[PDB]
């Protein structure tokens, strides 16, 4: 016939195949190829499948061609279902035939139900069968999707997105009940969802006093100086700050501690620590002070006179603290006065609500996405850091305090919000450097207690050897597009799950837009296409060629330099 | 009197002095070959059962235990509160209106 | 025949290929070096084009010359235009020649429109090869020149910025909207660039109260003590 | 030795014709900027690398202010070539060069949407930052020689070519090898030869002391040392 291939020796998890006579070739360019399935019965109703692994086709002078097949038993086929697992054995020989597109069909479409199939991508060696993911547990377990620039990796993670925003149940009309958070360095995804909020510096305010007490240690104290005494002036500033400002019950005022989500003034408080850098206590060891309403003890009644700046110290001795917080006050304003901070830190963080970050982070304002992308390109790197770790963790404990109020309700967490970290090595690198500590920590509970809170990431990295080992084994779901980078690839290696002969070799030679889905999601490791994005990011990166190729512009200097002067 | 009972996740970032200490050894599914291998050390060929092992299953190793064996620990008939959120279910339906008052109410009580 | 090759042995990304008879000798100094570029085909059509990686030449008293040639498969061509692929098979045997001038300039001239090429070099195995780069990506994204003292890495950088400088829209006379800015320590890029506007000390005045904090305080201060 | 930083020019220059300086938009325009920093002591030499790096950068952060305002076509991109790039910008979190080293790793990390691009050109590529060197794309590796400086380079490369670890310190003069987006696959180039050939101005030490013994030069040096 057109194949007359059988099994010469089988393994444990191995079948060595032996070509005898090919007389077809489209066979063996198609359907001979690594990653592609073999029937392997004497019979055409219960079969093995398998996976190619490798092959080898030796010529020589005189004896037969030698076309030896590795393959490797990926389940049992039985009167049309598909049923996983190696234990099967096939006792040798065994005729091998190409599997046909019903078998191929029936591997994907049975270890998932009709409606937990998620379908994104199809079979890259045959375009006609699709490849369908249990779609809960490709989002409840982390996804990894790595590759090199230019192997579509934000193609990839766009079309999931638009797949699971456009997938709905039946009966309804509308915006479905997904959440998506994108954290857009490269500003890609405008381009990609153009009916979804969108926020940048220019757009999106950040409150400071949001932070909690591990974060606003990081942005304001020294870690390495590690002073305990600036460590405890900065929390009493910023407590008492909290009681002066709240408006509410006093039962509520009194738990009111440095870590609680509560409002303060920046520049009070650097005002209260300033002028703790100029105590001058009497002998009686009290510090005095004297505002415009006259002399006063500083004690705990009277601490919240110094958030003013129109006090004047009234002693003899040397104060607490004096001298000991000059260091800390001329950081604390070099952080405030910066242009590049009024986002977080700047005017706009008075008159917004706590309510009113969680209703732009996941969408739920005026106008309501599914999809959110906070465009971060704008962002400082220094606070990079900060404000991925504070938007991690304001939806973390959004995610724990879902629960704990439907637990009361007995019922389920409603809404689970999914994270897509672009160039994820940025926030969660394998160095120990307390520069990204912050942001390690908050991927950290998002990967290892998340996934019973509605909290889970996609972690969208150009470079996975820069990313920590302790967050990359928490993504069970892995996706890989092109991946050149050998130190890349002994990386994923490490961190995989079995999967010998679908990446040893396969990952550099993959074209651009098909990848390598593999986990649970999936039934088995399958090197799938993804499909084409109708709507695709485009980064509007600065086309260096065409400006330099056109006149020297002169005009523009000009407005850039006095521009610079009015801002 | 008093012992412990480790319920970690990875064995490659525990303690090596509580880790060490620890006798009696039950190892379920282990995706990460560091993990593996530390698992191999303390055994005297089981452990590359270990990454294919099946929902539940479990490799029990120590002198409680005769021979170090793959294992199918019985169901829990009064399981503990562990739900696996479904991430499609739930997202298939409308868009819920859920208020932000009683969960920020708490968050900043505690 | 000027060089009949074949191929033996297929792999998913290895090609073994027997050069029987060699009877032009320079086919195998410039044709077959180690990063030369094959086609594998048995006809004109469509071919599958392979680097070569390794080689070994073997000469025994009696038996012939076992000149073996070790090639990975990088791609694949279609009438004239190459397909970057992956696993494309070539059942053996497969008769190898060394690959056209045309076939080895589609590899690195198709990939990029011809509005966004920028050649500033040449490929070494075939100088009649330009080796064009995506001139729109080159530069907006970073560049890391790298080599040893010695390697030319100075003239690497003149070469990529006399090319930058002298390209135009054409629809003008004049400079174009380059703006390079070489920090240049070693008083080298003078020559490269004559006119060009050089600073040295005597010429730039660069004022002090532009500098933040964190400059100023290591123009006066000392931090040892 | 610091009249280009500290003498009365750098208090009556405003700050508009600094960036005509330093970009080339003054009287004579120009496309290259050649910096000519040999003569600025080591001392300060971070600190005037740092403060143009800066100055250029923040002038492409205020360049994006008017197109996103008057959303004209027109742009300035901006290139800067840092020869020796491994000691502005060194490994070492030392404090004598994280001013040089805060303002590159700005440029490499914030200057690709800003029109602020660089270029690093240095001969000892292990005591450049990773968290710099990982921001470029395309990398043009000459012939690499010390064992460091190949290892540091391959983990680095965004792809491989066959057998790389005998190929950089065989490359021969001119040879390289770019990676990245610009190009399609790692191809082993010869660079185009200069023909204007950048050439510094060395002292010949041989050359001189094989002369005669000079004894006028001497005394005109003292002079000029006393009267200045
Ligand atoms: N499924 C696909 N089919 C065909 N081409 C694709 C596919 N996905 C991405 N590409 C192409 O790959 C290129 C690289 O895009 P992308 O993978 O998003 O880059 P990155 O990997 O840096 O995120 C894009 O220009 C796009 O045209
Ligand atoms: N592409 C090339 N082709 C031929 N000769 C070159 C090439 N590039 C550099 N050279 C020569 O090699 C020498 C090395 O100088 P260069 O590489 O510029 O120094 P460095 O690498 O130390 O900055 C130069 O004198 C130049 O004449
Ligand atoms: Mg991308
Ligand atoms: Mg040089």
């Amino acid at each position: 016939n057109d194949i007359n291939a059988e099994v010469v020796s089988v393994s444990p998890n191995k079948l060595k195949i032996s070509v005898d006579d090919l007389e077809e070739f489209k066979i063996a360019e198609e359907k001979l190829g690594v990653g592609s399935y073999l029937r392997v019965s004497d019979n055409q109703d219960v079969a093995l499948l398998a996976i190619i692994d490798n092959f080898s086709i030796e010529v020589k002078e005189s004896q037969k061609q030698k076309y030896m097949i590795e393959a490797s038993p990926i389940g049992l086929v039985k009167n049309g279902k598909f049923y996983r697992g190696g234990d099967s054995l096939a006792l040798p020989p065994k005729k091998v035939e190409p599997a046909k597109l019903d078998e191929i069909i029936s591997i994907y479409s049975d270890s998932i139900d009709i409606n937990d199939r998620f379908t994104f991508s199809s079979l890259s060696l045959n375009t006609k069968v699709s490849v369908p993911v249990n779609g809960n547990r490709f989002f409840n377990k982390h996804i990894a999707i790595v590759g090199s620039t230019g192997s579509g990796k934000s193609h990839t993670v766009a079309k999931i997105l638009q797949k699971a925003v456009d997938e709905k149940q039946e009966g309804y009309k509308g915006l479905n009940n997904s959440h998506i958070i994108i954290f857009d360095i490269h500003s890609e995804y405008e381009n990609a969802f153009p009916n979804s909020n969108v926020l940048n510096v220019d757009t999106l305010t950040l409150p400071y006093w949001l932070l909690n007490g591990d974060e606003l240690e990081e942005l304001f104290l020294d870690t390495e100086a590690n002073d305990h005494n600036q460590r405890n002036v900065f929390r009493q500033a910023i407590t008492l700050n909290k009681k002066i400002h709240f408006q509410g019950d006093p039962a509520t005022k009194e738990i009111i501690s440095f870590h609680s989500p509560y409002y303060f003034d920046i520049n009070e408080v650097i005002n209260y620590i300033n002028n703790r850098n100029n105590e001058r206590k009497n002998k009686d060891n009290e510090h005095i002070w004297s505002d415009e309403e006259g002399n006063f003890k500083f004690d705990n009644e009277n601490a919240h006179r110094l958030f003013k700046e129109n006090v004047t110290p009234d002693g003899s001795s040397a104060g607490a603290l004096n001298g000991k917080l000059l260091n800390f006050v001329d950081r604390l304003q070099s952080k405030i006065f910066d242009k590049r901070l009024d986002f977080i830190l700047g005017e706009g963080s008075k008159s917004v609500t706590f309510k009113e970050t969680l209703e732009t982070l996941i969408s739920y304002g005026k106008d309501k996405s599914n999809i959110t992308i906070l465009d971060v390109s704008g962002v400082p790197f220094e606070v990079l850091s900060i404000c991925v770790s504070l938007i991690s963790r304001l939806i973390f404990e959004f995610g724990y305090h879902s629960k704990k109020i439907k637990r009361k309700s007995n019922e389920n967490q409603d809404i689970p919000i999914l994270i897509v970290y672009e160039e994820a090595h940025k926030y969660a690198p394998k160095s120990d450097l307390s520069k990204y500590r912050t942001s390690k920590e908050a991927i950290e509970r998002i990967a290892k207690e998340g996934r019973k809170y509605g909290v889970t990431l996609l972690l969208a990295s150009q470079r996975p050897s820069e990313i920590s080992e302790t967050i990359f084994s928490q993504c069970n779901t892995f996706i890989s597009m092109r991946l050149t980078n050998p130190d890349d690839q002994n990386y994923v290696k490490r961190l995989l799950p079995d999967t010998v002969g679908d990446i040893t070799n396969l990952l550099p030679s993959l074209k651009e837009g098909e990848a390598l889905i593999m986990g649970d999601s999936i039934s088995i490791p399958s090197i799938v296409k993804i499909e084409k994005c109708t709507i695709p990011p485009s980064s509007i990166d600065i086309k260096y060629l065409d400006e330099w190729r056109k006149e020297w512009v002169d005009s523009e200097f000009d407005k850039i330099i006095e521009q610079w002067s009015k801002s």
